[PDB]
């Protein structure tokens, strides 16, 4: 059996392709470290300092730690991306496995200045599930702390916290308080090993294909149509205005005024940003000129935003303020990073069935006219949900999320995560893990107060996770040939994806799933 | 049952998120204001600023009546200011309206004119019975998921901005449902209807 | 098989509430230090010191610990409380089980200044439990050192000592000395865990509910009696004051004059202090003015004493001086500490059946009459009981004692424990726990006397307890609502049960188990 010196497990990281089933296997190592010396600590920020209205909360830092493989380019290698995103129109995870394994616990003190490591062998460590769903579920925001990227990195696992509802930097009677440590949680020593197994709940294949028609030009262009719109209300050429009604078939020559039976997807308009710096306005609109949401008093700026194409044709500098995911290249700044630190997604793809994000939805008339008054058109900046409308969901990336849960509600429209992903009622279950505290030598004589010193502590081991997918072959007939994504052929000072003179690994553009085409 | 999260606070307060949002299109500090686009990962500090999953609910707006007489305006709204639908040449008051929270975070005394349901108190006339006559329910607990009927659903720009023209935002007073929206429906009450017929129609939305 | 490498068990706490079952499970960490260098020792406390007749003692300092879950927070979290106190009449534990594993013993050295803790992985432990109460048994006095209430501290497990017969500081012959490791015990090293099962004898529930009915006012309100009582004694109204026997028959008007079939709960009076400052006499009071019981020439504060009303309508700022339960406030001092910093329970809901703790039981006669000498009443200030009399027990709170040990004894009236709890006369067998000895190097040369040197030593480990409990749930008629436990709903600085920004946990108000109704 496991002991002290027979190893937990494997490393495995692998991808089985298998006709419509790719099985992507991976494996890190981490080390988890003595958050808030074992505490749990209230947490809140109010508008009586600097900070703002918007930005207050109130909740609490657990010491807990948590796993985030919530990110793409955990699971697959650049070049699996590609074999999945140029061979297949759509995927969806299917199940998942998960495995922790090999684990040492360190102790570390301090002599002075020199400091000294040694094994604790039999100290423990506490690690469970929650698969009820009872907890703050908090993976699904985009935070940092997932797997690296590149499997040969190490990495640290990220503090566990949540907030509830607040006023002000007060909390209010309805404010929850969790204690983890409430929970049944499994303790392992270093012989010890962790599994569980997850299966998805059926989500709709991720769509990763272009549409090759638009919307608006599902006609045939040789035909006619019998339908007849309303061409001309005056009287043309004549010496006099008098006005008369007169219809028309639309046809090849007019196919703006052509019935359709179908319309673009919900607009909610975005601000307009060139990347040329003198195009833009002169003063700070960042904030002030945003696209906000007022939700109980505090205005909460809206990102990404609902999917809208992101500039129209043979405009590639214009972007909207908050609509696109922007990924930040290797070693960049977190505040006031410039623009050639960031790298900006652009949905080009959705242009066809999707509005443009930084125009308006349309033209409404805004009065009833006489002979007397001229007819008034209204534009249309925001537009909800009409029958008769279809849309394209917004595109994942391989630095980007996943899955997200889609709150516990009464009711919902798409429930599909606005940052891209596949929205899910039961995600998978997020992995909470601490080291259990181990007491510095206690007094000899009995004291009430809870024991406030304790041994400085930390754990490192290995985790693997392996999901099943399941993918959507593309069967086309296209003729000529689709657009692949591939490499630069041209030399470069080092290869893309891949580790530099120093070490570094990066990841030099954000690449997303939609090359293959389809008809709308 | 309430959240005991709101919508927009569904982060992480400890961690920073990897996606960056554009903070600062103004050259900052300097004895010129020349336009540069600065980036930023939001974090516990600015939290308005973060990306999030989801949106709340559909809004439609009302108008907002204080229990206080002082502060309402003096003439009689009632009808006139009122928020109503028009239907074949006949304009209905919207009653009690599309579920929204009765009123934003320590103001108790606003609320909307046509969205709570009023029960009367036993013994109480059928026609103008004063205020201390009807019950006025308010619904708190959907504050989290759903807007303020009172106030706006949010903000969206009305205009291209260029250098010469300076960048201008509308509100949105009433918004139909997005993707990514999600919403609670209006509680039940003890002296409330239990059930409704769905009218037998071609299609509904949400039809509760 | 287990070892030094792999874990003993697994976290546990949880609540589970099944039908009339519920099952509450709960650990904790603690360290056990080295009492008294592995000493036995006689302490003792006499009046030729500063010390007072009353408060000497003798008895004996063991360097066993023991483990004390006897509080009632130790097993229920505020919330599985609220839905225990607001859904259902009573409930009693039904078994018990209880756990140790993952046992770490550390030894601790000192050079110079520096001090340095190392994993002593041979070194074992001591446990055994006394289950045929062979011991003198020490829980059930109210003594810290009990699980802490929030599963996330860690806590120092007390010194076990007992007190024996004496006189003066002297002992008598009559006292006994008992040695802990002439029992059986079990010895554990860090691979080893330690488990026994227990099971309750039967117990009445205990009563959570308040009488809706008064015990005078159990009439009907519309109906007259057909019993008469002596209402008139002399002549009314006329010239003369000739004594004539009149007589009446009670009714809606005057029902403190009916019969009834039963009486009030027995009364031992307490002295009674208000809130109020200005109010309470200018003195100390406190120790002289006290109720007191006297026995064998030491005079003990009789504390908190028979369960009595706190106090009776619309006065909430007097209360018996040593009658209620008084617990202290998160991080409170333990001599001369401010009332702001205790928190007062009161048992308003005995009211009905029970007499106030600050006033008389009654009035009876204190002479036979004659036409010469007018009739003379006494005050009743202590009552025993006497047929046809009922009464409640006190409550049981949130943070109080669950049980206590029926002494032993040829007759007992009403076993039920005066702090409020579940009177056991096998109640849970006491847990001791002790380091085992490891000496220093001996001398090379043999030596007679006893090995006084010793390694610095301590342990930890986890701990689990979990309880089977017995619910009474709640049937009743009653129209309109009940009277629920509920939490504020105004804003506040911070939550009520949960941690500040520090992390230190804390318990704002204690929280009794009557807010039910029934029918006296």
């Amino acid at each position: 059996a496991d002991g002290v010196g027979s190893s937990s497990g494997n490393w495995h990281c692998d991808s089985t392709w298998l006709g419509d089933r790719v099985i992507t296997t991976s494996t890190r190592t981490w080390a988890l470290p003595t958050y808030n010396n074992h505490l749990y600590k209230q947490i809140s920020n109010g508008t009586s300092g600097g900070s703002t209205n918007d930005n207050t909360y109130f909740g609490y830092s657990t010491p807990w730690g948590y796993f985030d493989f919530n990110r793409f380019h955990c699971h697959f290698s650049p070049r699996d991306w590609q074999r999945l995103i140029n061979n297949n129109w759509g995927f969806r995870p299917k199940r998942l496995n998960f495995k922790l394994f090999n684990i040492q616990v360190k102790e570390v003190t301090q002599n002075e200045g020199t400091k000294t490591i040694a094994n604790n062998l039999t100290s423990t460590i506490q690690v469970f599930t929650d698969s009820e769903y009872q907890l703050p579920y908090v993976l699904g925001s985009a935070h940092q702390g997932c797997l690296p990227p590149f499997p040969a990195d190490v990495f640290m696992i990220p503090q566990y916290g949540y907030l509830t509802l607040n006023n002000g930097s007060q909390a209010v009677g309805r404010s929850s308080f969790y204690c983890l440590e409430y929970f049944p949680s499994q303790m392992l020593r270093t012989g010890n090993n962790f599994e569980f197994s997850y299966q998805f709940e059926d989500v709709p294949f991720h769509s990763s294909y272009a549409h090759s028609q638009s919307l608006d030009r599902l006609m045939n262009p040789l035909i006619d149509q019998y339908l007849y719109y309303l061409s001309r209300t005056q009287s043309t050429g004549g010496t006099a205005g008098t006005q008369q009604l007169l219809f028309s078939q639309a046809g090849p020559n007019n196919m703006s005024a052509q019935a359709k039976n179908w319309l673009p997807g919900p607009c909610y308009r975005q601000q307009r940003v060139s990347t040329t710096l003198s195009q833009n306005n002169n003063s700070n609109f960042a904030w002030t000129g945003a696209t906000k949401y007022h939700l109980n008093g505090r205005d909460s700026l809206v990102n990404p935003g609902v999917a809208m194409a992101t500039h129209k044709d043979d405009e590639e500098r214009f972007f909207p303020s908050s609509g696109v995911l922007m990924f930040g290249k290797q070693g960049a700044g977190k505040d006031n990073v410039d623009y050639s630190s960031v790298m900006l997604t652009s949905e080009e793809e959705i242009k066809t069935t999707n509005p443009v994000a930084t125009e308006q939805y349309g033209v409404v008339a805004d009065n009833l006219q006489q002979q007397n008054a001229a007819p008034i058109v209204g534009a249309v900046n925001s537009q909800g949900a009409l029958p008769g409308m279809v849309w394209q969901n917004r595109d994942v990336y391989l630095q980007g999320p996943i899955w997200a849960k889609i709150p516990h509600t009464d009711g919902n429209f798409h429930p599909s995560p606005l940052m891209g992903g596949f929205g899910l009622k039961h995600p998978p279950p997020q992995i909470l893990i601490k080291n259990t505290p181990v007491p510095a030598d206690p007094p000899t004589t009995f004291s009430q107060a809870k024991l406030a010193s304790f041994i400085t502590q930390y754990s490192t081991g290995q985790v693997s996770v392996e999901i099943e997918w399941e993918l959507q072959k593309e069967n086309s007939k296209r003729w000529n040939p689709e657009i692949q994504y591939t490499s630069n052929y041209y030399k470069s000072t080092n290869v893309d994806f891949a580790v530099n003179t120093d070490g570094t690994y990066s990841e030099p553009r954000p690449i997303g799933t939609r090359y293959l085409t389809r008809n709308l």
